[PDB]
């Protein structure tokens, strides 16, 4: 799990911005491998918590982490996605067709599923936290608020997105894979609105407030209604009956089906 310095090549530009991300290459035992670093007390142990996590995880839809390295700063070197961010990414290409918008989607809902199995919670499942290798293929990053659930526990009691929050994070400070299906219903809001923020003009109060009305984020410009109805469905107050995403996959699973042979027709 631990790089050496002397095979990590950083780029100067900045990605973007606990640090930066920058990139880089590093050297493997034959390939060079591009690769995203993200370079820095509790900011240290956030670091290798976020690397203890990934360590854990091996999907297709989840970013990879090479390893750890402590040089300059601590660096966590992880594979590149080099489109980076979904919501800057559709903010920036808002030709991107609705089709693609929800083969991208189910991706998240796929690996989701699969963090949902191995019994992790994101708490940070937003489009910001999705990354595209390509224009076909997401996969989700940013695991430094994620937690393994014990053993016993299907849920984790504790600065937040509490936008992409569901009610009982924000009531109970619990935190299940239903309160991820939540956030990934904001996220598909945000995916089919060209990446924009959710709740526009809304302290996080008010969307708290709202929500508590049985209020909920309109429809997007031209977005399927199918995909509306399941981002409702995310958006279930009570978690009891909120589904999880092994449903929340099938749903969109079947829906992108769909839609791929009204393409084919
Ligand atoms: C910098 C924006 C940016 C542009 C291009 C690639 C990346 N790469 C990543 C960013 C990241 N986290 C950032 C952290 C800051 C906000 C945006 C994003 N969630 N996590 N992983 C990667 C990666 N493995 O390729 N990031």
């Amino acid at each position: 799990v631990y790089l050496d310095r002397k095979l990590l090549t950083l780029e100067d530009k900045e990605l973007g911005s606990f640090g930066t991300v920058k990139k880089g290459y590093y050297q493997m035992k034959k390939v060079v491998k591009t690769v995203a670093v993200k370079i820095l007390p509790a900011l240290k142990d956030e670091l290798l918590a976020e690397a203890n996590v990934m360590q854990q995880l091996d999907n297709p839809y989840i970013v990879r982490m090479i390893g750890i390295c402590e040089a300059e700063s601590w660096m966590l070197v992880m594979e590149m996605a080099e489109l980076g961010p979904l919501n800057k990414y559709l903010q920036q290409n808002r030709h991107v067709k609705d089709k693609n918008i929800i083969e991208l989607v189910h991706q998240v809902s796929m690996g989701m599923k699969y963090l949902e199995e191995s019994n992790f919670v994101h708490r940070d499942l937003a489009a910001r936290n999705v990354l595209l290798v390509t224009q076909h293929y997401a996969k989700i990053s940013d695991f430094g608020l994620s937690k393994a659930l014990r053993a016993d526990e299907n849920y984790y009691k504790a600065k937040w997105p509490v936008k992409w929050y569901a009610p009982e994070c924000i009531n109970y400070y619990k935190f299940s894979s239903k309160s991820d299906v939540w956030s990934f219903g904001v996220l598909m809001w945000e995916a089919f609105s060209y990446g924009q923020k959710p709740y526009r003009g809304m302290k996080g109060s008010e969307v708290t407030a709202m929500l508590e009305k049985g209020e909920r984020m309109g429809c997007p410009a031209g977005c399927p209604r199918e995909m509306y109805d399941l981002m409702n469905l995310c958006w279930t107050y009570d978690v009891e009956n909120r589904p999880g995403f092994a449903a929340v996959e099938l749903r969109l699973r079947n829906y992108y089906y769909d839609v791929v042979n009204e393409g084919h027709h």
